[PDB]
């Protein structure tokens, strides 16, 4: 239930991506550009924020990285990745869950996304029930939400 | 079906809110932040716009000024107003109607909002039919459109 501000100097680190979810699914499916997994956030010099990310495209395991611009609004972020994103970062019930509602304001086929990112590579099953019932409050429905944990998640090359 | 980016150069000047569309009705509903209506635009200096817009708080018609700040996506601007807003501006169909679509950011209570602005007080069934659509492809339901041109506007105020 409580979800806050993320206090930004506890971010940096390993995470591992638990959900995505979205209202347009082809996004967040085998070869979405959308469907990426963290390894690595780093806070840089102006408050910009450093992320690598594996994907697989065509089967295949990669990495690339992402940086995040802070916007004058606190917890939110821009991030110019297949056009133009605005996303807030939120702690979800303590400071070990980030619970991520993004949108991509692209022209024809704008959508908003839902990333969920633990220090732990699965979670309790309670909090993956609150996560659901949060997505589906935005009006997402439940088909749309991918869990990732019983997916391949390119730990091999995670470090 | 032609939404395209709207020439800001040809923006400026007096429009009228047709519709309001959003996730959450309570926000464009009576006394909702966001159950308001524009009157004038104006052009600034930095690529800023400058929009003038009345409301009735209490059954009362009142003016209040908003600013909208260019982000570096084209047709995207921010907003600070009941909270942090991003939101893109296109034309639609035509270069006499503009079609915003708006996200505010809000921590617990994001929306999603659909404004639809024309030269004319009112327009065709045609144009309207196209707006709902899209606002359904969107995955906001019809109830939640509400119709301006059958409330008061406050028109007494404009100019």
């Amino acid at each position: 239930v409580a979800i806050r501000n993320f206090d930004i100097s506890k971010i940096s680190g390993e995470w591992y991506s638990i959900f995505l979810a979205s209202d347009v699914k082809e996004k967040i499916e085998e070869n979405g550009s959308m469907r990426v997994f963290v390894d690595v956030i780093r806070a840089l010099d102006n408050s910009s924020l450093y992320a690598e990310y594996q994907t697989k495209v065509n089967g295949e395991c990669t990495e690339f990285p992402m940086v995040f611009d802070k916007t004058e609004e606190d917890g939110v972020y821009s991030l110019n990745y297949d056009g133009y994103n605005v996303f807030r970062i939120s702690e979800f019930e303590n400071d070990e869950h980030i619970i991520l509602y993004l949108v991509n304001f692209d022209k024809d086929r704008p959508f908003q996304l839902f990333e969920f990112y633990a220090r732990e590579p699965d979670v309790s099953p309670e909090i993956k029930e609150e996560f659901v019932k949060i997505v589906q409050k935005r009006g997402i429905v439940k088909e749309n939400i991918i869990d990732l944990t019983k997916i391949d998640r390119c730990f091999q090359l995670r470090g």
